[PDB]
């Protein structure tokens, strides 16, 4: 196959970076523009940037080639989170624009390095909300594409249960009217190790009424198959008599060198088994790290489970030690459900979440807003988290299952706004950023000799300033803020009381009294990810196609 | 493959949306042209404009891709009414234009805004013509190609049944005259799950006089198959005293499963067998309020859950002694007593309630007329009718036009009555435009919105679109060049009727339009208008 | 696929039309070219307008979509009679040219009222030819294509029999002279219901030498189930002494509800079976309405069966009413035959017979042209008609399979010419119907003024009566009836002694002179028809090949 390099590489790259950017943001904006997409002898037509940007083909091989590096970073490995496809793509254009107009590896590692600095005001600028504070339905309001009704329920099913935080399913109903089902309930983050050990023997939903769990700390190999042997043959001979069936090992990482010794392990006593059912189920969990050794301490606690770091500490155990538990659970392939909590559990679960509450009221203000406070704030929404199942209706098929991706949206935005955090939408967090940095940068004498040569007098800091505007830009652009010259221009007293307008009412104010947010997360990796894909770009110079 | 963008994206739906509109109006008016579709190795030679939409085909990806967008809406979806396409794709490419005419968005609210209120005013028009109302003659009339005498039969048999709506079914006859069959019997939507369980075991017209029926809600396969074992020895040993043979097994669905179980346990009880008929029949539904009414008109109890049938007693039990027609297709209810009607109307009413305090844009919707549907199946009588003739054919063609006129009485009577000739549209506008503008509290805004930016002027006049493609060339465009409505027109409109050939007004004559026909080709053409005139790309991957 | 509207529409289907008419109308004359049609690996060469009509192709698509609507209507679906296709294309082609000369909706309406009044006087105009009158010969002579031997043949034959009408069948011979098998036996119109009742249960030929029939009157579906279960067991038990198999079910239809309860009701009794064949045999009857009740009293009278209207007066039966006979009958799928008949049976027949021709007697002259009396005139045709087996031959193969079609063209000529009457040939009939119209109308006083504007002042009048002169122009152009000047014109004395030319003898003369006839139904069906498609070309606009 061909070789392409030098100018015509930088030109293809240039040309397909165009391209994509131009069908994408047209969808943004109260002129949104429709793309009509054809999937086999049918036609979708929507204003979705992520569905936008998974549909775009090229014919020629050279120009694929490209288009699998600006679209399928946010589009194919962005599964967790829909929204911020469209930002990414806009901000690699801007910013591969930048690395273009200062070339040299001297001026680059001067780009890198401002643009991080712009990240650490963000991620400081960041509102923490809370459960009860109203602002929750101004974002349910805007994500869910100006809906009354549903921004309303929404917003009342996490304000009502203040104190915990609400897990909620999704379902195709039959009426034309919505139902809600509240449940006391958990979610785990713990699965099966292998399809095997589930009812039917083939990764199935296997419901229980009783069980005897035991947390393990190590990952598990070839290594501790005979520690395993000795560890279930001494609970199954010399204490069967306080043990309810099935026996749960939990763990970080079972290989299969394990699993196959687990499975021998049951046929050994065929007398425990029950319409099929396995006694013996090994449960994994995604974590790793220290930080993450404290999750299976919580997986622990719901169960009564006592914590153990070896597996050949299974032998050393007592009628102290080992408590079976009589309640409900539901083990899946994805993640297991508990259901029915005894008022003596629920005691234990409650002191041990107030231990977490009590180590977070002892640190400083800054270390609040840090990654360790904030997962102890997720260990405690799983230690205190209900189920929800909302089966959705409407007047036809179609309808029904488009509201429910909207439902999706809705719920998505509003766990994401109080777990991460919330930012002035309409583009204006993003000027107040780097405005904010540059002056930083500048005003602070000690550092002011320095900054000045590698930003201001260069030109970065004027041109970083321009490239903030274009979401601003995009949005506004066509209606009455751009309307008194030819184009709006920002100054120092617009970062304190911003403007941007209501598309729906058509009225002129500030994003904190109209009431636009965006979530944090969001518009952050967007910067990170649109930074590095553009540096990518700038500074390749061949195409291999063999 | 390729992606367009720009102006060729907005070139292209140009392009289609106009050939469609050329090949579907040309079936309009009296000189209503005629269309040669080809299929296989035949030719159907039609003017049909649902059949026109339907098969119009483009070579080009691109051109195909917004052909179903603008056709397949009102064609493949559009199953419960035919009727309402040819004026779906008129308004579709009307208002089209009008989007094209005020672009930007600011405009663009200001349109969907006054055609929201344009809607409301055709909902406010809609005559909903009672049974006992002579009108019902005039549409008989009309779509019966001016038959005196079957007009005159049909509009009797509805009038003659005032309260209920009848169900006309139609057989070919044997004698010169007609032949009617009048019975006091419901149709239920109820069929056999297995052709076994039927007189002679083989899918026949199993006729009974007593039962004892119970509906089940859930869907039956293999996992239900011991709770009806559990369920079915439960009421012949325990409850055998109350008890009419046979025991009806309502339900949503019968797997194959859970059908040969039920079959095992008809041979387990050898001695309740009568004649060969099966005590025990499984029935299916292809709507949960559906079941509700099948258990209502047969006193049956409803039952969540297979394992429900166990906890049961005299006063859940309940056998009926009246005539019951099971069959493959559906059954029919024939003798009910007096007792029961009362618990049948009673039921009706709690329906009718529901209805009576709803919103007047909720009457027009899924929910009113589905639940306007069950009413109708809870109070509907069989009337069988034989049409005769002189030859073989003859009969025949007599046979599809009673199943015409069959077809027009119930959709009148169903959704409603608009003048028609294209002036129900221009009644609506007018009126509009000139509440807004003379009502003084709103008269200031209405004036920069609509009035001023000619936007009010530029809607009267796609109104007229469908009065004009029916009566151009003729009588009524003969004066001048143009026909141009006034301020008396909309008291008394005029038309044409070109079977007879003569000028007066719809209401005169007798010229009429369903009303849900009509007012979901606005809604709909609305909504196909504005995704057409915003769209700027074309994806062909 | 493409899509065709406006002028090009019209301008394919005006070709085509015009491609078909110069082939087949070249056919016709004494000037009669001759067609080269291709088959295989074969050649057949004809001046046959049905033959050429049936295998004219078009290449392209759009072509072939309309050749299919002019040629196909009188050639694939007119399957009875196979004369007046050269009559139908040649019509269609005029009548086109005048929808196309006086367009508009007002215009049309007009041409069609009195196209339909020509059509009124075409049915008065034929002449109901008696089986005694000669002119049956000249008729016999022209559909002969000119034989002396076979004309005098076939017009004995009905002449001889003078009273009952013959049934004649064709068979390939073996001698170089035919042979004629004279039989006295009936053709009745019933015929199996299913298939599984005939001899081998694959709906072969059934003989049978003894019978008992029952006539019903209604159409048998699944509702008369239970009322044949009771019937057939009634008899089956009761009165089986005085019953000779099979019982046969006449009647108008069986559904497939009603035929599997009659299998499974012979099933029931296997005692009564006799070498396969089943003891109860439902038959057909395609008539209809309650003209056709009246076929079905034939049917009981032939066989000596009772009449009964419903389904349930089969259990109310005696030796009075039962009738079991002792005959010969032929079951078929097309067609059952009857030829053993006893002298007590033709009594019955005869006297039957003479009802019907009593009822003729005492009505109208008016009513004697009605369809009322020539049906009843088909009743008595098939209540004393006689089977004859002609086997012809020849000196070759080809020579007797050619001869055998030369056979049935004289005997469907002749049938068709006692059945529906005569009209003067030579394309004069036609002429005659549209100058008696135009002169009737406008000689009326009363209508004359409505009648001037609609036709006479628009020029559809005389424009008419140029359309009717095109058969007689085609037939004798380059003759010395063309000869005084440029063109032969029709004029008021010609209607009262017409003048055409004996292409055999070459002679001058009137067509009751000289002896040219045509079949009335031919010619009146192709006036219809030919109307009909006329129209439908003219009014096309658009064509769809998806």
């Amino acid at each position: 196959t061909l070789l392409v390099h030098g100018k015509d590489a930088q030109g293809i790259i240039k040309q397909v970076l165009s391209e994509v950017y131009d069908a994408v943001t047209s969808t943004m904006g109260p002129n949104g523009q429709l793309v009509m997409i054809k999937n086999g002898v049918s036609t979708k037509t929507t204003k979705d940037g992520v569905t936008v940007a998974r549909s775009i083909r090229f014919a020629d091989e050279a120009h694929e080639l490209v288009n699998r590096v600006i679209t399928e970073p946010a589009t194919k490995t962005d599964e967790e989170c829909g929204d911020g496809t469209t930002t990414t793509i806009m901000l690699t254009h801007a910013l591969y624009h930048l690395f273009k107009d200062f070339p040299g590896f001297q001026h680059h590692r001067n780009i890198e390095d401002l643009v991080e600095r712009v990240i650490q005001r963000l991620e400081s600028m960041a509102i923490r909300v809370e459960v009860d504070d109203p602002r929750l339905y101004q974002v349910a309001l805007t994500s869910s594409n100006q809906d009354e009704k549903l921004a309303r329920l929404v917003s009342e099913l996490y304000a009502n249960n203040k104190g915990s935080y609400p897990d909620i399913e999704l379902k195709e109903g039959v009426n034309f009217e919505d139902q809600i089902e509240q449940t006391t309930g958990r979610t785990i983050r713990m699965f099966y190790a292998n399809p095997w050990f589930a009812k039917g023997h083939q990764g199935g939903v296997t419901e229980l009424t009783g069980f005897t769990a035991f947390v393990i700390d190590r990952r598990i190999d070839k290594e501790d198959t005979q520690k395993l042997i000795d560890g279930v043959n001494h609970l199954v001979k010399t204490h069967k008599q306080h043990l309810a069936l099935p026996i749960l090992l939990i763990a970080r990482s079972f290989e299969e060198a394990a699993n196959s010794t687990l499975m021998q392990l049951n046929a050994a006593h065929p007398t425990l088994v029950e319409d099929g059912r396995p006694w013996l189920i090994p449960l994994s969990t995604p974590v790793g790290g220290a930080i993450g050794t404290s999750e299976l301490q919580d997986i622990a606690v719901m169960l009564n489970a006592p914590m153990l770091s070896d597996v050949a500490d299974l032998t050393k155990l007592d009628t102290h030690s080992i408590n079976g538990q009589h309640g409900q659970l539901e083990l899946g392939g994805n993640r297991s459900i508990l259901k029915s909590t005894t008022p003596k559990d629920e005691d234990r679960i409650e002191q041990h979440a107030r231990g977490i509450e009590e180590l977070l009221e002892g640190f400083s203000l800054s270390d609040k807003f840090s990654v360790r406070a904030r997962y102890n704030e997720r260990r405690i929404r799983t230690l205190r988290g209900k189920l929800i199942t909302i089966s959705v209706g409407g007047e036809t098929y179609s309808e029904v299952k488009e509201r429910v991706d909207r439902y999706e949206d809705v719920v998505k935005a509003i766990r994401s706004a109080l777990e991460n955090g919330i930012l002035p939408g309409g583009g204006v967090s993003l000027v107040k950023a780097v405005f904010g940095t540059i002056k930083e940068g500048l005003e602070d004498k000690d550092q002011s000799a320095e900054f000045a040569k590698r930003y201001i007098n260069s030109g970065i800091a004027n041109e970083l300033m321009r490239l903030s505007t274009i979401q601003h830009k995009l949005l506004f652009k066509d209606t009455a803020l751009y309307k008194e010259n030819g184009s709006f221009h920002f100054n120092d007293d617009w970062l304190n009381t911003p403007t941007v307008m209501n598309l729906a009412t058509g009225e002129i104010g500030t994003p904190e009294g109209l009431g636009i947010y965006d979530t944090a997360y969001a518009s952050i990796t967007a910067l990170k990810g649109g930074l590095q894909t553009a540096k990518i770009l700038a500074t390749t110079k061949t195409l291999i196609l063999g």
